[PDB]
Formats: structure tokens, C-alpha cells, sequence
């Protein structure tokens, strides 16, 4: 049950959660659920841990509730003799879902909801989406933007966001990644996707891939398809938009409901890329020229946008205004110079780092320069994979040369790389008969290559956090803005 209004009783709303109340039962007013730091009068704060100071900030701001797994110290004692009720649970993704549910009934019931999940690709096609609604005009919702990525049931910020704008507008789309794969720490939320998709009730589930990554909360693509295919179980009408050229997202039509359409794109699909070009239903849609300097991955997100978009109704030339006009997220395959061609993409396991390095050669004229900074601190098994992906992506390649760093120069405490991960990736390019240079600093990466390039030359720099500050280190040895 999920009530419509804006009262409750507590011991319902601790029902609702799967808590317990700690304190006197009351009717209360509500307001959105919201974090406690942006908490107004009346709002129920969902925060996973508490304490004394957060309890008494709670009472100041006449916060309703709040909602918490681990009340640290003498919070539950405090709250009791400050009436600020706490409802105690013992997970609080069940709190957020019910957020979720409970603010779309009571905020935003009459829209149109699309789930979006994935490993690789899920924002990008969410930001398309997103983009081809409102450039049309359209009210909508997104929980993912060019700074943020609020995809998971850990907090209430789905909740509290899709409140804050329901307030404000008058929504007729929600748009909605959601994230297959979610660590708490180092131990994986089983049926993640599965909970957060069937909170939105969507009309709509697209998976644009199943691809290995976050090991340790998996181990084998086997559990990645799993745990992905918890969205398309939480289906229960409308269409599945499946990626056809992924062997684990194409066996996910055999689980859809029997009220659920499958709707495939890819190779030989109604939506379908071939000879430069987006082709629907076997007419010219998108042109090479109008997808310039682009990745398989941006086309594979494409075809993944349009098939949602032409699921929910959109005419097909208001679906391609907004592919014109889309603006890319940072890193993904980004042009940062055309003398030398410098790509910058955040490929950061197996699937990602091919893809990259083909898109990359594909654009090549003559040398292929590949600067890779090792993932630090997230294993020896996936920078072998890494390792393992890059070399058998290049050693067909002709005419290129690959440049290794730890970027110790530039990454944070959780991110620096570890003796053994330096080593199993250098060790796995060796294994491979891969020639390569290291270097300890992104800095000194970027130098050499830079001075060794020639114009006609092509630099990928792919990594995650490890080559994020690329673009800015770039700019200092005044190699951009070219
Ligand atoms: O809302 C949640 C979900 C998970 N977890 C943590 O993440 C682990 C994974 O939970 P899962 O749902 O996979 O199953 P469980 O471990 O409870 O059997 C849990 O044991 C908790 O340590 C948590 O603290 N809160
Ligand atoms: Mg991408």
C-alpha cells in the first residue's frame, strides 16, 4: 500500500519502510523526503547512519522523521526526549524504494517512466533520452546529469530531487537510470535493480549491455546478467528495449512478462546502424557527417535512445532534433584536439577499453598513440582484464605505440595503484608481446607522447579517475586548446 496525501502516522509509515518506531506514535505532516541537510519543516529524512548532532539538527529543522539503519551513540535515546521520532530498519534501500513509489503517486502519477540500466552506457543513453524530451518541449524528470549520477537506492535523492522538481512543473516523463550492479562497501546489494525499477513501475526498461566490471561485488558475467536482468523481471507492461548485439541483454527476452513487447536494436533490427549510418525501419535516419569524430558506443547508445523514444510515441523527426543537438557527457570519447587528434574517454573495463582503442584507429590516420592509467586500488583482476582487453584489441593494429601510467601524480588516496596492480597490467601486456612504455606520473605520460607524436597521429587517453585530470594537466603544458 502507498498512501496518497500528506499525512501519515508513524507506525505506518514504519510499516510502510520495514521499520520499527522509536517513539510516541502521532499523525504527522509530511513533506518530501529529503536529506537532512536540505531538510524542511515536515520532511522525512531517509540517511543511513545517524547521530546525536544529526538528531538535534533534525529537531531544528521540525523534520517529520527520520528513517536510519545505524543510530550511533545515544541518538535513539536523544530523539526519544526531543520527540524527533526515528524508525529503525535494517535496510534502507527498502526506505528509498518506498520514497520513490510514494512520491510519484502523490507528485508526478501521470507520466510516461523510462528505466534505463547497464553496464556500460546507461547515463549516456539516460542524458539522450532526457535530451530529446525537452528539446521537444516536454516536462521531465532525470536523476543523472553532466555533474551527477543519483542512481541507486542507498539515499533518498531519486525521492528527494523528483519532489523538488513535481513541485515546480507539471511532469509528463520520468527518466531514469538505474544501476545494475551497486556496492554497499565491498559487498554487492543483491536485486538492486530489480527493487529500484519496480518502484518506478516504468513503461518502458532499456538495457544497452551486460559487460564485466566492479569486481569483487561480482565475479563472472554470469552474475552481471543476473543482477541486470532484475530490471526486466520488475517489467510488468509495455516494452523491453534490448540491445540485440549483446549475447546476455538478447537473453533477457526470454524473461519479460507476457504483457511486455520486446523491442531489439542493433544488427538486422528495425533500429539499426550500417554503411555510416542510423537506419529506421530500412530509411535513412542519422548521416556519418552528422554523427562526426564518434564512438561504437555512441552509436550503440543512440540506436538504444531512439528505440526507447519510438517505444513511448515520439515522432521520429522529433527524435532526431534532439540527436542533432545532443550534448556528450565529459569523457566520453571527447575531441580535446584535431592537430594532433587527442581523444579523452573514461574506459575503465574490458568492453570500454575495445570499443575505445577500434573508434579511436577507426579515426586514425597514421600513428595510434594509446595513453592508459592504470585503475588503482580496485584490483589486480580487472586491470588484467584491462591488460588483457587493450593487447588483444592492438597487437592486429598496425602502427601504434602504448604508453602506461600510475598517474601518481594526480590521484587521491582511493584511487592510487597498487604494487600488484602495476604489476599484473604490465606483466599481461608482456604475456601479450605488447611494447610499452611506463610512467609513474599522467604528467610525464603526456609530455613524452606529445613530443613524440607527429600531427597526422592519433592520442587516445582512456582511464577512469586515473585520467580524469588529463584535460586540465593538457592545458598547463599548453598543448589545448590547440
Ligand atoms: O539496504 C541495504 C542493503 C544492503 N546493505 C549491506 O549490503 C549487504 C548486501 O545485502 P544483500 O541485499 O545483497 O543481502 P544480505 O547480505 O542482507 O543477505 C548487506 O548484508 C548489508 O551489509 C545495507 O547495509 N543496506
Ligand atoms: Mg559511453
Amino acid at each position: 500500500a502507498t498512501p496518497a496525501g500528506s499525512h501519515m502516522r508513524l507506525s505506518e509509515l514504519a510499516s510502510y519502510v520495514s521499520g520499527k518506531l522509536i517513539g510516541e506514535d502521532k499523525e504527522i505532516k509530511v513533506g518530501i523526503f529529503n536529506t537532512l541537510g536540505d531538510a524542511n519543516p515536515n520532511d522525512i529524512v531517509i540517511r543511513h547512519w545517524i547521530d546525536e548532532k544529526g538528531v538535534e539538527i533534525a529537531k531544528n529543522k521540525e523534520v517529520s522523521a527520520l528513517i536510519t539503519q545505524n543510530p550511533k551513540g545515544n541518538s535513539l535515546e536523544y530523539a526519544k526526549k526531543l520527540k524527533v521520532p526515528i524508525i529503525l530498519v535494517n535496510k534502507i534501500e527498502l526506505a528509498s524504494a518506498f520514497a520513490i513509489k510514494w512520491t510519484i503517486k502523490n507528485f508526478a502519477p501521470n507520466t510516461y517512466r523510462v528505466v534505463i540500466t547497464g553496464t556500460n552506457g546507461k547515463s549516456t543513453t539516460t542524458h539522450m533520452i532526457y535530451h530529446i524530451l525537452t528539446h521537444a518541449g516536454k516536462k521531465a524528470f532525470t536523476n543523472t546529469d553532466a555533474k551527477s549520477e543519483f542512481n541507486t537506492l542507498i539515499d533518498p535523492m531519486v525521492a528527494k530531487l523528483l519532489a523538488e522538481k513535481a513541485k515546480k512543473e507539471n511532469l509528463e516523463y520520468l527518466v531514469i537510470e538505474v544501476s545494475e550492479v551497486q556496492g554497499w562497501l565491498d559487498r554487492l546489494m543483491k536485486d538492486h535493480a530489480y527493487l529500484m525499477t519496480k518502484s518506478i513501475n516504468p513503461n518502458v526498461v532499456v538495457v544497452t549491455n551486460v559487460a564485466l566490471d566492479h569486481i569483487g561485488l561480482v565475479n563472472s558475467i554470469e552474475e552481471v546478467f543476473e543482477e541486470t536482468s532484475g530490471a526486466v523481471k520488475a517489467l510488468e507492461k509495455g516494452f523491453a528495449v534490448l540491445n540485440y548485439d549483446n549475447e546476455f541483454t538478447r537473453k533477457m527476452a526470454k524473461l519479460t512478462n507476457k504483457n511486455v513487447k520486446v523491442f531489439f536494436y542493433g544488427k538486422n533490427c528495425p533500429v539499426t546502424f550500417k554503411s555510416g549510418g542510423i537506419y529506421v525501419n530500412n530509411d535513412l535516419f542519422i548521416k556519418k557527417e552528422e554523427l562526426p569524430f564518434k564512438s561504437e558506443y555512441f552509436i550503440q547508445n543512440t540506436l538504444a535512445a531512439i528505440s526507447a523514444c519510438l517505444c513511448l510515441n515520439i515522432p521520429p523527426d522529433i527524435i532526431k532534433k534532439g540527436i542533432l543537438t545532443y550534448k556528450p557527457l565529459k569523457r566520453r570519447f571527447s575531441i580535446l584536439c584535431k592537430k594532433p587528434l587527442i581523444i579523452d574517454d573514461f574506459a575503465h573495463n574490458p568492453d570500454g577499453i575495445k570499443m575505445a582503442i577500434k573508434s579511436a584507429k577507426k579515426l586514425t590516420k597514421n600513428k595510434l598513440w594509446v595513453v592508459c592509467a592504470i585503475r588503482g586500488s580496485r584490483g589486480k583482476i580487472i586491470n588484467k582484464l584491462n591488460a588483457e582487453s587493450l593487447s588483444k584489441t592492438l597487437k592486429n593494429i598496425e602502427n601504434y605505440e602504448v604508453v602506461i601510467t600510475n598517474s601518481d601524480d594526480v590521484v587521491d588516496n582511493l584511487n592510487k595503484v597498487k604494487k600488484e596492480e602495476e604489476k599484473t597490467f604490465l606483466k599481461t601486456l608482456e604475456k601479450y608481446n605488447i611494447n610499452y612504455r611506463f610512467h609513474k606520473k599522467l604528467k610525464t605520460a603526456l609530455e613524452e607522447t606529445l613530443t613524440n607524436c607527429k600531427k597526422d597521429d592519433t592520442i587516445l587517453l582512456i582511464g577512469a579517475q586515473g585520467m580524469d585530470p588529463a584535460s586540465k594537466l593538457l592545458k598547463k603544458i599548453k598543448v589545448i586548446p590547440c
